[PDB]
């Protein structure tokens, strides 16, 4: 009850409010209950494997630490302050959390959770029901239950060995013989895929194996060509202990996103989809091209105030700099191609005549002008901007490229998002704000909306949808560490 001068009292962010809560509660332990110990062991597991807050990973270790030598006193006061910090986690995530698992991390202890918390703390403890409070600070979403449930199922079978899938031959194509067929059919049951049609004694990739393949190809957001390449291998291979930290981190990420549909645009950079929820209804779905790795989309929260249709694209600097005036620099029949002018002034601006230019002079780092391309069907931006104003100028558009599209991995922009159907998810926004267009703009036409609608730039490479969990590669290495 009072302090035994041990390293319990550093470990201690807001000892204060631990005190205020014990002295509440007639200074008792409320953690002598094991099986709710446990519930919240488990739930820190889960944030320690998702290897984005080293604070929740230092003190799930120091309480493990005291739970390991009998010393269940401490063990019941850490786990009340870290419970106040879990709280504060949950209600401070949705709000500041990108900070934590994208920009940073959570190293330093939060503030201590909002007084509507505290109570249901208090009377909760008051039930012994602190169990049941912990699943009550989690999303009563179902994308973040269904990878929790995988995350326990897959914890069970965690440890158990399981072959690895090898093959002699790089590809394994529809009709070539198989060396490992035991192997391979076991670690397409371990992502839960159907695997008992798949016929037992055959030398080779039969149709049996085709479906379950492809199933597992397309879970991945892979080619699904059927061929068992090394990609389809790096995957198949995926240990339990990798895929549980991705459900994890995936998981704890869902606090991040509300998934409120009464009116929202979401994109998933590593699933390079995009889905548009107006009236709780999915109006909306379409494939995006996201930033390369090298000049990465980043992952935020804006608003699409307005539609801009046939829209001029104002070159940024740096794309300016680094790859358009390099190129005008060769190619002298580039900017007549591109339909680009040259442009003094973001006021009162002038056409500068290229002509005029000593271009085997230029030094493209001081350039003094800036570039406008014209709209047009080949315009960059093709026929159709979604202005989502924000300090990154990152907004998403139509694409002359429609090309890029077919590729399973698309991060090929320069930071921007570039929209399939771009000409449907405008009438769509159009139609869902009762704003008619008489007649198709032949220019430039900036269309305000009557209501902003929030924009969800979001990171998660694990989901469910449509009865499945889906898998992505972790293109910005925002789950490595998690990985290891």
């Amino acid at each position: 009850w009072i302090d035994s001068t041990s390293p319990v009292n550093e470990q201690i962010t807001n000892p204060a409010l631990v005190e205020q809560i014990y002295h509440s509660n007639n200074d008792q332990l409320l953690w002598s209950d094991l099986a709710t110990a446990n519930h919240f062991e488990a739930q820190l597991e889960v944030i320690h494997r998702a290897s984005f807050s080293p604070l929740f990973s230092r003190q799930l270790f120091a309480l493990k630490s005291y739970r390991q030598q009998d010393r269940w006193h401490e063990y019941d006061v850490l786990a009340t302050d870290t419970l106040l910090q879990y709280l504060s986690y949950a209600e401070q995530a949705p709000k500041v959390g990108i900070a934590w698992f994208f920009e940073g991390q959570l190293d330093q202890p939060l503030a201590p959770p909002s007084e509507e918390a505290q109570l249901a703390l208090h009377m909760a403890i008051g039930n012994q029901s602190l169990a049941r409070l912990m699943d009550e600070y989690t999303p009563q979403d179902p994308a973040y239950q269904q990878l929790l449930q995988a995350y326990q199922s897959l914890s069970s079978i965690e440890f158990n060995e399981v072959a690895l899938y090898e093959q002699m031959e790089r590809l394994k194509r529809p009709g070539d013989p198989l060396s490992h067929r035991e192997a391979l059919v076991q670690r397409l049951a371990l992502v839960n895929l159907d695997t008992t049609s798949i016929l037992n004694d055959v030398a080779y990739y039969d149709a049996s194996l085709e479906k379950p393949i492809k199933q597992f190809q397309k879970m991945h957001g892979l080619q699904t060509d059927g061929v068992i390449g090394p990609q389809t291998m790096k995957w198949l291979n995926t240990s339990v202990t990798e895929r549980l930290a991705l459900l994890a981190l995936n998981a704890e990420r869902i606090r991040l996103w509300p998934t409120q549909q009464d009116s929202m645009i979401v994109v998933n950079v590593p699933g390079f989809d995009m889905k548009y929820w107006d009236a709780g209804r999915e109006v909306f779905e379409s494939k995006v091209v996201v930033g390369k790795t090298t000049r990465p989309t980043p992952v935020m929260n804006t608003k699409l105030d307005s539609l801009i249709i046939n829209p001029t694209w104002n070159v940024p600097h740096k794309i300016m700099v680094e790859d358009i005036l390099p190129m005008v620099k060769r190619d002298s029949e580039y900017l007549a191609n591109h339909h680009m002018e040259i442009i003094r002034g973001w006021s009162d601006p002038e056409v500068i005549d290229p002509a005029l230019i000593d271009w085997e002079a230029v030094e493209p780092e001081t350039f003094p002008y800036r570039l406008r391309q014209q709209a047009g069907v080949q315009n960059a931006l093709g026929t159709y901007k979604f202005n989502t104003p924000n300090s990154r100028a990152i907004y998403l558009h139509d694409t002359p490229s429609k090309h890029l599209f077919n590729n399973a991995s698309r991060a090929f922009s320069s930071g921007c998002i570039r929209v399939e159907n771009a000409e449907k998810f405008a009438q769509t926004l159009l139609a869902n704000q009762g704003i008619t267009l008489d007649d198709f703009p032949v220019s430039t036409q900036a269309i305000a909306l009557k209501k902003r609608i929030p924009v969800h730039i979001i990171y998660q490479t694990v989901w469910y949808e449509e009865g499945v969990l889906h898998y992505r590669d972790d293109i910005y290495h925002y789950d490595a560490l998690a990985l290891g």
